[PDB]
């Protein structure tokens, strides 16, 4: 009918396949033509992990719905595995019970597939069954259940070469109408009495229940998955590049495999490995609908245009785990980047101790050499706790602040840090902040922690030790005030004279365009998304901090240095364009004004302000 | 007949048309599935730019021929125009005469057309012509024609709302049988006597050869060219997604025209642009020869593999010019640069009077990032004799001597300066090596001039303006040789103290690990492509042009300053792994037995000395 809402099953376990689905619905639904309808088996993290990531897609015409393995997990529990994907995989069997009876047909996909076309020449594969064929497999392409491959090796009964259970095709409700819960289990402790365990998990199960009763299978053709390991045969499989329209990756090795044309694949799979997935994506009404009295005549109306867009999380993309202290008392940075600013992470990696998160922002390829990047840095790889948020790229402008909301939203801590990733903290600040959080006990009040902030032009500066030393090398002086050329009113409203003889911290009131570094409990509000690229960015938080009656603390015994830094293209254009300059001027009215109205008398204060000044 | 053959012709004049006949060749190719024949009526600059591009591509199932149009500029010149395009635009017209009898028809699209769907659907209307209809043609969607859409307009004759010449479907064969030559010759001169001039050139001649003879046309669906301008109903010719193959942006606004649905025509207009041609690959067989023997199981495999490859490079990205001078001495600097280091590009354009080659290294979606900065900074514009020679990404190493050949081989001037944009010369670098370029008279011998190199560790300094400031600001301390703390043996050969008191230019022989900087005739030999990414990229073209009896200058009245900026990933990568050291030596030993081997014993000496160390 040319819209028959293809469906799919994929299983999802663990933050490898959580990326890894990424990449086969790219392949998926880069060749799409008619609408489609996922069923992913997801554990609690890639359920939260890949519900973000769809629902900030916005495909259209596409569906997803997410099934819990926590409650499902114990069905296969009692079927001893080996593979290196896990439990997870047997699963892929118990489908039938899993997914509603209101469904008939379903593909379903290993996480690592990948298609080279449209799914539907697939899906028209379910007009060729006949007789009892209610499964769909392809044979095996290795030499794995013949039983030669090296001595002393025993595969588990099976026809002939025997079948990857990469891409399977059922109909749902054939499976259900014959009994078919039964018989596979009869089957599987059956073939479990002699031996200890299974060599391939579901694989194993499947090709029982395919020799037992040969009439279920359809020998699809070879070139349906391409399997491609340290023994292939696939030459034989294929001869062109158009013949092919499936592959599956199975090696440990992955990407490191050695073949004959092996060059050809791995370019096709960088092809959508590193395709621009914002390009695809072609809630709704309601968007829509703001965006329907959107004038084009305001002075910078894009900054109303890109207030609501929507962008592509990518939440965790790396391996993550973290285990929480009793105390209760932890804190996280937060901080935006690009390219121009990955250097620093080694070094923030070397400062702090306990987690971090961090609104990292690229494109799909800077993404993925990211991904080399961090896979290639032992420092980062052997830090478990830092969280990689990404936000793709879309549109001219910069949105810090959905960067930086998006890491506060996902923090794995109560307490967090508010900084930019220029800042270089203290040795051993982990401790010390634990420590002052215990102290003041901000878990009943309502305060803020200001750290104080300094730039030096020292590139080889020894890191300064103890706060004395700062005294000295202030009397020296070799490293000054943050901004202290540009913006005074920065950070000289924190009155650094009485900061020195001071041991315990020191509340300071509100000043002009005050703009500080602060740690501050979750509840803290999020930014204003009128607000993206540079200027005029943090003081809005910290009027909402301050309106909000949060005292501020600033702590004696800390203090950061900026590293020097290039300059952006941000700070350019903001010192260069006035036209951004005046409309950030009315969105400054706009934002007071509205303040007023959200809290009342107590706002009036920053206009009075204004109008002092 | 199953890839029998599509061929195409675009037209293709001026700078600001190559950029869109690459866009429009890969949204062809983006669907394609037959092999491909590009015909490009060009100029001598488009000849130049489309030649290197197609043969660096390596596309395939592609042949492209280019016909000269400086010959038959003339054959319209009688026929006056006033289209943005100009006389190019009539040269569509007379096809038959340039393209052999040979071929018998050809689909002709003007350069800014994006096809949506494979082009081999649109071929397939060559079957679908009755008698004697030979041109196929779609309606216009304006109301130009209709003589109506303002007070005093007198368009050219045609029927009904008249045809667009954005894509025509031709059928040579019979259009040379009909002596189309004479008929469009005698049209043209009878609808020349009364009115002034065309108004849409070719355009508006083919709607008259349309009208006198009302049965040769074809009118093609509406929705093959959907053009978008201000007096456009192509919502009536377009319905749905599906009811779009083929797009056409019909004002000088371009990307600046509205509609309705303006939002998916973006989209499909990013869509191609924005692909990373790399990917599009699915003087040949030498390569692929070449290639054949490497050895994987050799430490240099991906090396060798490397060096021997071939780029996407598109030369003279942007508008060029240059006004050539009797001096017959202008030198033009050369330097290899990055997005990661893009920023101070004007700086060094401050710092330049004379022409400068570049040689960027982009990706294809932020090459278009590049054009729109390009674009927008007036400094660059106000600059009409600037290169831009764009080789885009590919492979994971840094071929830096591509970068640098490229910049080298395409050169407007007879001398030149290699230096990087990761420095800076002094205020009137360009007039001094003049001078001493027509003082020292290189014209015949084989010389080289060297430009002394420094470093300083403060990014906001003044710039100096004599030798004796500059000297000054360097034994105050705030200035250091180049690589004096690294590598010093990189540039103290130099010996700076002789320099100081220097009033004269003087020689100095070779030394270990000697790298300076030079300025030489476009004969010194290309940089030595064994070596590629960070580190040992320069002195060993130093020692290629030494052997070769090449005396060296260091001149004295010259310096040239460099601004502090951060790492890179190339650094990390050659500080990473012990392999890529292993490799870059063997590299060495191969360098140092060839060079040796195409000279001989004068070669010795180096290996002395790496014998003595
Ligand atoms: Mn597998
Ligand atoms: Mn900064
Ligand atoms: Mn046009
Ligand atoms: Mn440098």
């Amino acid at each position: 009918e040319k819209c028959e809402t293809i469906h799919v099953a994929i299983v999802c376990a663990g933050y490898n396949a959580s990326r890894d689905v990424v990449t086969l619905v790219k392949s998926v639904l880069f060749h799409r033509r008619n609408p489609l309808h996922f069923h992913l088996i997801a554990d609690s993290i890639a359920e939260q992990i890949l519900a973000t990531l769809f629902q900030t897609w916005m495909v259209p015409a596409v569906r997803v719905d997410f099934y819990n393995a926590d409650e499902l997990k114990s069905e296969v529990s009692w079927i001893p595995n080996k593979h290196y994907s896990g439990i997870y995989g047997l699963m892929k069997l118990v489908l039938t019970k899993t997914l509603p009876a209101n469904l008939e047909r379903v593909i379903v996909l290993d996480t690592d597939i990948t298609f080279a076309t449209d799914i539907a020449e697939l899906w028209a594969v379910f007009h060729k069954f006949k007789g009892q064929q209610v499964l769909g497999l392809v044979e095996n392409q290795s030499d794995w259940y013949l039983g030669n491959l090296w001595k002393n090796h025993r595969p588990w009964p099976a026809l002939g070469r025997g079948y990857n259970t990469g891409v399977i095709l059922l109909l749902l409700d054939k499976l259900r109408k014959m009994k078919w819960e039964q018989m596979w289990r009869l089957t599987a402790e059956r073939e479990l009495m002699g031996m200890l365990s299974t060599s391939l998990a579901d694989q194993d199960i499947f090709n029982a229940v395919i020799k037992q009763n040969p009439f279920l299978v359809y020998q699809l053709p070879c070139f349906w998955n391409v399997q491609l390991s340290d023994h292939t045969r696939s030459e034989q499989c294929y001869r062109d590049v158009s013949d092919l329209k499936v592959i599956h990756w199975n090696s440990p090795k992955k990407l490191r495999v050695k073949n004959k044309h092996v060059e050809f694949f791995r370019n096709l799979y960088l092809t959508f490995l590193e395709y621009d997935g914002n390009l695809l994506r072609r809630n709704s009404e309601n968007l829509q609908k703001q965006l329907s009295e959107l004038d084009e005549d305001d002075l910078c109306y894009e900054f109303r245009r890109e207030r609501f867009t929507v962008h592509r999380t990518h939440l965790y993309f790396l391996h993550y785990e973290y285990e929480p202290a009793a105390d209760s008392t932890d804190v996280t940075l937060v901080a935006q980047l690009s390219m121009d600013r990955l250097q620093m992470l080694e070094a923030i990696c070397k400062h702090w101790e306990g987690p971090i998160s961090l609104a990292l922002y690229l494109s799909d390829a800077e993404a993925q050499q990211f991904l080399r990047y961090a896979q290639g840095s032992e420092v980062l790889m052997s830090r478990h706790n830092v969280g990689y948020h990404i936000v793709y790229k879309e549109g001219q402008f910069y949105p810090v602040n959905l960067l930086r909301n998006v890491a506060m939203k996902h923090i794995s801590t109560p307490y967090m840090f508010l900084s930019d990733i220029d800042f270089l903290p203290m040795y051993g600040l982990y401790e010390y902040l634990r420590k002052s959080v215990i102290q003041l006990d901000l878990a009943n009040t309502k305060k803020a922690m200001i750290v104080p902030a300094f730039e030096t032009l020292r590139y080889r500066l020894s890191f300064p030790k103890s706060k004395a030393e700062l005294l000295s090398m202030l009397d020296m002086g070799t490293l000054f005030t943050f901004r202290y050329h540009v913006w005074t009113k920065g950070h000289a409203p924190t009155n650094f004279a009485k900061w020195r003889t001071a041991t315990t911290p020191y509340r300071v009131e509100w000043e002009a365009d005050f703009e500080p570094y602060v740690v501050v409990r979750r509840d803290c509000p999020e930014y204003d998304r009128r607000f993206v690229g540079f200027g005029w960015n943090k003081v809005a938080h910290i009027m909402e901090l301050d309106v909000q009656e949060y005292e501020f603390i600033v702590l004696p015994n800390a203090y950061m240095i900026h590293m020097p830094h290039a300059p952006s293209f941000d700070i350019t254009k903001f010192r260069s364009n006035k036209q951004y300059r005046i409309c950030l001027k009315t969105l400054k009215e706009e934002f007071q004004q509205d303040m007023s109205r959200r809290y009342g008398f107590a706002a009036l204060k920053y206009l009075t302000a204004e109008n002092n000044s």
